[PDB]
């Protein structure tokens, strides 16, 4: 599941989308689109 709202992203369990900008590494464990 893609976490663009900034939901806690998993280290192995690929959550964030692909083409989506929602990043989880750059920011906290949470995955959210890059401002």
């Amino acid at each position: 599941e893609c976490l663009e709202i900034f939901k806690a992203c998993n280290p192995s369990n690929d959550q964030c989308c692909k083409s989506s900008k929602l990043v989880c590494s750059r920011k906290t464990r949470a995955c959210k689109y890059q401002i």
